[PDB]
This record gives structure tokens, sequence and C-alpha cells, in this order.
């Protein structure tokens, strides 16, 4: 199977690749696992992969940490995102991003079932397990559980069966046969929890896959539209139907070479400490549990010599980063271009600890609008920040065309400049917030609501009359003739590769 | 003579640590130096001495670049700063800030006249020598004119004697014997020349000497306070008198060694065409020419084989934002200690074009003060703002003691998950503005007024009980030994020096 399609060869493909060190020496999953991947996701170091986990049993598990994030290199530094969709490791995040948009002006393509799969290799039931027995990582010293759940797909389906969702929320272990987790609005495992709750008859069938297809997992952590099933737009996207297997218990479909596979209930009414967690801002609170939504796990299946893929996140980069962020930003691209603004690209800057969203402008389009800064930040927050893809970002950041927005030097060098505190920027209090950052739900003001904002780095001559400076740098500040002479002299004169 | 008493024995000191290329082929004055100090700057690499320069004659004149710029390693990063002031080249930026502010609280240690000095060895009177005729460099191609002066100090004194101000301006040539540049409130320059024109009897007797003792310059660049004679300053700070030698045409005193003097007078009454300049933002506005102040040159004295020290000043990273910034900085930090506020550290983030400063909070101090974040926000920027040590900067940032201010990876992130837009932070528009900055006097605003702004990445429980998170890294979320055991075993289990 191809990477993309298959876990077990993405880790094969990681190898090949270079970029995975194997461990298979005892390691322990009490805080052990998770310090090695924190280490490699602050470092941009090589993926490891836990062979020889303390506690495995049963076959449950091996751990394949920082599967998302980024390489050390240059000119490979997004090659783990370009795994996950059978792009070439050189890929750059504008490609990525195109990939990850390409489904949404294409027909789903459906998912095929298939009678069984990897995942079907082992069993137990209910009498045979137990959560709190396997080896299931502390990632931070002072969370409030073991977190089981940071790079599996929750799959939960409406009442009425016309959409299915595939989407990542964290989840810890409760007790032998039950998770917490989190499940907040706008999301749509809550979407469709709050649907099963006015029905007010059941609770909500579930299963959670871990060690799925690539290209679903990146699915899984993009805010496509309300209502999309994720298996038919992963389809779409890599010009394949998905093999998916039924459930045993229940009758969702999971990927027919997940790794591990939990199958049982998310309740409708019941609740239980969840958190706290060291989070994608880079931040713990230590002591701060709150009640979460409970799930119930009445079955385990799992491929032989399973792997559990994990994130250890906080502060840069991990998957929360390079995933959520920008995701995020794709979805914002596409969604600015469909309420006819003149956006061609964004990016969450990773020096935003992604609650940024940059915005590159046409600006020939811009002036065509004859608008003002006033009211075209207004016309950009109101589109963004109503939707569900603004939902994790607080600064939107406007630039015009010569900005790269997926270079954060430029990007700040830009919002530093051409942004004039207080005047070139609109305040949104009325939209939801984020709580997740610190300066919301640990902040001043309400947790759940405003602390957002539009920022105009356009220049005043971008909405008339066209772009009025030159860079004072290298680039713009001397001729085609001499800057080639200069560089073709370099080392000859006495100073300072590509791959690396 | 030690390298910070003397610029030749300065430039003696960058080929011995290997920082310096002597470039001994014909080089252009006409954008070629300029363009490749530029990529030393956008690059890091050694500083450029052109030995060599088209047009050079009368022994006038060689080029250095880069003076103030940074080294590439981590490990002396600062170095060519050290060299300003007899600091070892791995000195912190802490340690350069805290040199500077030395003789804050010193008695001066007043100059010493001596009868000549190397400064003396060539001379050319008013009929002698025309600056057109000069090898002065056009930095950046769109520039309005050739600027002679960008590392030079400028030499005046109040009518009544008492001060004699040492500082950078920039200026051009404007004609064979007179200059053009910029003379605004509330720079040094502009008060000495506004107390002359309210006495308006003659022009303002003037000197401008290149290549002058490092340490001087370095003052030269700092806001020390009005009315405060930079000698002196400079003489407390490296503990020796400053040996100066009386000009010719009138009766100021410059330093001994200087590489090249002009002697002459800054009007009371003229202006002339200046500008526009590449400038330490990044931008060039090209044709936005003003009126600036016109400087007349009666005579020039110079070392033989004199050395013209140029900055090549645009994006990141040149004296601009090494010496602007930090001693910006360093000012600030000294005017809030003064104001009782509980700061411990001050630095301007390369990464904001220099134009924000993060301030460091005691915040043990700050507990015990009993205050909000509005109350304080408020303190801080009524002192910083009304202030000319606060001109160039338009953004306060303030950060608890976890941040190092002198790294900005960390100032982004307390920026980004601790400040909420808005409710966060107070704007100031009844304060002087910086009008350099793009979103100043290129923007939809008063360029003279406003446009700033403190922010507040201070969290909540800062003002109150204590801080009340761990990060979500590698140092903060795991325990101390297991830290140590994950590094020793680093190289063993397959993962990726100081000086590079
Ligand atoms: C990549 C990624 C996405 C996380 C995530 C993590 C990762 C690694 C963790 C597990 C390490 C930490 C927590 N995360 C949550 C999360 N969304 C959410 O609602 N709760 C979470 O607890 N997300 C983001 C969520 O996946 C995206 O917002 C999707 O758009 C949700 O899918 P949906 O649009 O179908 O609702
Ligand atoms: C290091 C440095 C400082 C420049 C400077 C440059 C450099 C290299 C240039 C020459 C490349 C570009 C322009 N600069 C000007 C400048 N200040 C000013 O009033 N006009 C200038 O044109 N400054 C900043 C000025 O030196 C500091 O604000 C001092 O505090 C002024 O001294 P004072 O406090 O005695 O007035
Ligand atoms: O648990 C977290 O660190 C996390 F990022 C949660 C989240 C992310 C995006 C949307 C919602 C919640
Ligand atoms: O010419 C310039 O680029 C410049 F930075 C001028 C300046 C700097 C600080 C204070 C005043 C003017
Ligand atoms: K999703
Ligand atoms: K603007
Ligand atoms: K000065
Ligand atoms: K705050
Ligand atoms: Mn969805
Ligand atoms: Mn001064």
């Amino acid at each position: 199977q191809p990477a993309h399609l298959c876990f077990r060869s993405f880790v094969e493909a990681l190898k090949v690749d270079n970029d995975l060190v194997e461990i298979n020496t005892p390691i322990d999953p009490n805080l052990e696992a998770a310090a090695i991947t924190r280490r490699v996701c602050e470092t941009n170091d090589k993926a490891p992969l836990f062979n020889n986990l303390i506690g495995m049993k049963n076959g449950l598990f091996r751990i394949l940490g920082a599967p998302g994030s980024l390489r050390k290199s240059s000119a490979d530094r997004y090659g783990r995102l370009a795994r996950h969709l059978a792009l070439p490791p050189t890929a750059s995040m504008r490609e990525i991003l195109d990939k990850m948009l390409s489904a949404s002006d294409m027909p789903p393509i459906p998912p095929t079932i298939v009678p069984t799969g990897p995942c079907k290799e082992n069993s137990l039931d209910d009498s045979e397990f137990d959560l709190t027995e396997l080896p299931v990582p502390l990632i931070h010293k002072s969370d409030g559980g073991k977190y089981i759940q940071t790079y599996g797909m929750h799959i939960v389906q409406s009442p009425d069966g016309t959409w299915t969702n595939w989407s990542i929320a964290r989840a810890m272990v409760h007790d032998k046969n039950h998770l917490t987790g989190l499940v907040i609005p706008p999301q749509h495992i809550w979407q469709i929890h709050q649907m099963w709750k006015k029905e007010g008859r059941s609770d909500v069938p579930w299963a959670l896959a871990f060690g799925v297809p690539p290209a679903a997992i990146m699915a899984s952590s993009m805010p496509i539209p309300d209502g999309v099933t994720e298996a038919g737009y992963v389809g779409a996207m890599t010009g394949s139907s998905l093999e998916l297997v039924k459930c045993d218990t229940n009758d969702l479909y999971v990927p027919a070479t997940s790794e591990i596979v939990l199958e049982g209930t998310l309740s409708i009414s019941e609740t239980g400490p969840e958190g706290p967690f060291g989070e994608m801002h880079g931040y713990i609170f230590p002591g701060d549990t709150h009640l979460g939504a409970k799930y119930k796990v009445n079955r385990i299946t799992y491929r032989n010599n399973a792997i559990m893929p994990m994130s250890s996140c906080g502060r840069l980069t991990d998957e929360t980063h390079t995933m959520i962020g920008s995701l995020a930003a794709a979805e914002i691209r596409k969604l600015c271009q469909q309420n006819d603004l003149p956006i061609t690209d964004a990016f969450a800057p990773f020096e935003s600890q992604v609650t940024w969203v940059a915005l590159r402008v046409d600006t020939e389009k811009l002036r065509a609008m004859k608008t003002t800064s006033e009211g075209f930040r207004k016309r950009v927050g109101d589109v963004v920040f109503n939707h569900k893809a603004g939902y994790t970002i607080h600064r939107l950041v406007l630039v015009g065309d010569d900005i790269d927005v997926y270079e954060g030097k430029d990007v700040l060098w830009a919002f530093s400049t051409r942004c004039r505190p207080g005047m070139d920027e609109t305040l949104f209090e009325d939209v939801r917030g984020f709580p997740l950052i610190p300066y919301m739900g640990h902040g001043n003001g309400p947790a759940h609501r405003g602390g957002k904002v539009v920022s105009d780095a356009l220049m005043p001559t971008e909405y008339t009359t066209g772009r009025n400076w030159e860079a004072a740098d290298f680039n713009q500040s001397y001729p085609e003739d001499l800057k080639q002479k200069v560089l073709d002299n370099w080392t000859k004169m006495g100073f300072s590769h590509h791959h690396h």
C-alpha cells in the first residue's frame, strides 16, 4: 500500500527517507517517550519510533512520535507532511496546501467497503482489556491524565446517517474502559454530539482509529465544511476510494489498515475530569481540570505489532503548528476567495504560535475595488471571524503582493513597518474566541468571546495607484547586472548548499 | 592605541579576528561598495574593507562597510560591537548594554586637549577640495544623493559652551562645498540648532569626524540625556580621558585619531534638497525629496590612507538595528528604573525592525505594587513615550521574568500568547511619533503624532499571586533527571558545537 494510504507504509517511508530513529531498547511511556519526542520537535530532528515501550503487552503498542513535524533542512523542511500526501519531499507549503484544497471543487469519491483488513488481526473484548494497563504516555509532567489520543481520528456520524465526520480531538484515559476528552463548539464532533443530544435517545456510536492513512489524518485536522464527509474528500484528493471495514460492535466504518481501533460510545449525558494538558500555544496550567466529554470503550482491534502515533505538543514546532495552523490558513484562503475577496495566499506564521494568519492580497484587484482600509478590514474580518475556519485565529494580517506569507520574517517585517497600531486595525469583540489561547481562557476578558483583530499592513497607495517604494535590500536596491557581478565574485573576493 | 580608542586599531582588530575581507582590486563607490556591504549585512558575513575605491585621490578615501553589524556564529554574534568597547568578543548583549549604561552614574571624565594627531596628517582648504569629486558612495539605487555621512559623528556645541553633543545623523553631498542632512526634533543636533537660531546671530560652528574612536561612535548613537557632553560620558565609560585636537577653522575639538574631519557651519537659515534615502526600516520612497538642513564645508583634514566607515542600511541586519535599537532600549531600561518601574531588562527585537522594545518585569516587585494591567501600562507608556529615549519606539511589550528579552523568538511567543489584542493594550495618540516608520510618514495618519501602543504580555496572576503555568517545552515539562538522561543518550540513540 502506498505511504499516503497506509500508516505502516508511511513509517517505512520515513525510514527510507533517513527521517526515522528506531529505538529498540526499553523506553518509559511515563514521560520519557514524550521527552525524546519534545526534543525532536524543538530541534527538527528525525522522528522517533519506540519499538520497546515499557508496559507493551497483548502486542499493544509501539509509539511513533513527531509524525507531522519539521525536518532540519530547508529543502525538505515539510517532507513529513509531503509523505502524508504522495507529494515529493521537497514540496513547498503552497503545494501542500493546494493539495489539501484540491478536493473542494471535486466530486467526492466515497469509500469502498471491504470485508476485512489488518486492523482486524487482533481483538480484545470488554473482559480482556484495561486502558489503565496499556503503555499510554504521560506526555507532560503536569498533565491531568495519560493522553492516549493525540494523533488518532474520531469517527462519529449524524443521526440521519448523511454526514460522517473524521477529526482529531484530544482524549485521555479515565478508567479501564473510558476516556475523557475535549468536545467544544464549533468543532464538528461537538456539532454531531449536539444532534444526538437533541434526539435524546442514545449515546453517540463512536470509533477512534489510530494510525490511519496519512492523507486521512490530514483531512481530520482540516476545517473542511460543515456536512462534508472527510472520507469522500480524501478520496477525491488522492484520486482513490478509501478502503474501510465495519466496526464489530457498531455500524461505523474504519480504515482497513488502521493500527489500533477503539469502538464504543460518546455519552450524551455523562462527563468526567479532563485536563489539564500541555497545549499547542506552549503552556500547561497545572491543576486546571474541568469536566469533559466521556467515551466508553467496548472493543479494541489492532494490527500485529501495532504502532500508536503521538504528538508531544507544546512550544514550536509540532503537529499542532504544522497541521492545525497551516490547514486552517488554507481553508481561510479559500473562504476569502469564495467571498470575492482578492486573497492569493494564506499562512499561520509559526512565530505567532499559529494565532495569526497572514493574507496576501492581489493588489491590482484591490485597486479596482476602489475601497479603503477601514472598509476592507471590516469585510475581511466579518468573513473570517464569523466562520468556523477562523476559530483558532485571533489576528489577521493583510499584506501586499511583495510579501511571501510562508516566510515569517517577511510577515513580521511587513506587520511591524506597514500597520500603524490602532489606526490601521479593527478589533472584533463580538465573535467567537479560542479559549485555549492563554490570554483568552486564562486572561482578563471573556474566555469565549472577542479578542480578535484585523491588522492592515497594506500601505495607502496599494488601494489607489500602486506600491510607491522599493525595499532597501540587496534584491531591490541594486540593478540586475550589479547584483549578478557581486554574486559571481563573492567567494573570489573572500566571502562565504541548497540541499543541506 | 587600543581598538576601542582608535578606528585604525579597530580595523586591525577586525582583521586579527578573521572578521574582515580586504578588497584590493577596484570597486565602484557608485552602488558596488554598498551592494557588497548590503549582502554582508543580510548574511552576517565579514566586514568589507575597500582599499581600492574608484575615484580615490588626494588620498581620500578607502571605505570600511558594516562596522557594527553581526557575525555569523552565535558565540560571537555581537563581537563587532564588543570591539567598539574593549569587551571580549563573546560578550552578551546584556554586557554590551550594561557597558554603555555604566557611565550614567559616574562622574564624567572630560577630554584632554593635545596639540596634534593623525587627523592633521593632510589638509585641504576651500580652494583644494570638491565634495562632488570625492568617491562618495551611492548607497541605494534610488537615493537622492551620495551619502557621505552614514557613520561619522557630528559635533555641535550650545551657544553658551556648556554642552558639546556628538551624534550620528545622515548627510549627503549637495555641491562642491555643502552637504544636506536630517536635523529633526527631538534629536540633540536639532535642539542645539534651535538654540543658535533663537540667538539669530550666526551659523552653528560644526565639525563632522569620520572614523572616530569606536567607543565614541557608540555613544554618538545612544540617547544619553539632554545637556550631557558625550565626550565625558565616553571618558567615564572607558576609564580614560579622550584625546582631542582643535579644528583649524573653528574652536571645536575632534578626536585626535579621526580618519577624516570636515570643518564648517550648519546654517541657521538655509536649506536644500535632502533624501530620499534607504532607511533603517527597510524602505526607500523614490522621489520623496524634502528640504533638509544645509552644512557648509570650509576645510577637510585627514589621516594618511584615510578610511571612511559606511553603513549600507536597510533590511536586517545593520548598524541601524544593532546600535539604534539596542542603545535606545538600554536608555529606556534605565529611564524606567529611575521612574521606579520594576524593569530588569530591555531590548528592541530585530524581528520588529527595532520598532518594538520588550521590557522584562521583576514580577515580585510588580506584585508588591498591587496594581492592574490598565494602570501599569499607562504608567510605563507615559514614562517612555513622553521621553526622547522612546522616540523611535512604537510598541512596548511588557513580559514577565521567564522571558529573555534578548531572544526574539521568546518575545514573539509571549506577545502572541499573553497579550489579548485591544483589551490588554493601551494606545497613545498624543505623543511624538517617529515619521521615518513607513506607517507614520507614508501612512494613513499624522506623520509626527501618535501610533504608539503598550502591549501587556504579563498574565493576570503575575500581578497578584505569581505565575500559574509551566511551559509545554523540554525544559519545563520534564524532571531534571529525565532531561539529563535524554541528553546523555541523545547521540547513542541515533539523534544529531557552541563556537561554530
Ligand atoms: C493536528 C491536531 C489537531 C487538533 C489537536 C491535536 C492535533 C495533533 C492535539 C490532539 C495534539 C491536541 C488537541 N487537538 C484538538 C483539536 N481540535 C479540538 O477540537 N480538540 C483538540 O483537543 N485539533 C484541531 C482539529 O483537528 C481541527 O480543528 C479540525 O478542523 C477538527 O475537524 P472538524 O473540522 O471536522 O471539526
Ligand atoms: C547608528 C546610526 C544612528 C542614526 C542614523 C544612522 C546610523 C548608522 C544612519 C546614518 C545610517 C541613518 C540615519 N541615522 C540618523 C540617526 N538619527 C537622526 O537624527 N538622523 C539620522 O539621519 N541615527 C540615530 C541617532 O544617532 C541616535 O538617535 C542618537 O541618540 C542621536 O544622538 P543624540 O541623542 O545626541 O541626539
Ligand atoms: O489540546 C490542544 O492543545 C488543542 F490545540 C486544542 C484545540 C485545537 C484547535 C481547536 C480546538 C481545540
Ligand atoms: O536615516 C535613517 O534611516 C534613520 F534611521 C534616521 C533616524 C534614526 C533615528 C532617529 C532619527 C532619525
Ligand atoms: K476535519
Ligand atoms: K496600513
Ligand atoms: K548621542
Ligand atoms: K496580558
Ligand atoms: Mn469535519
Ligand atoms: Mn546627545
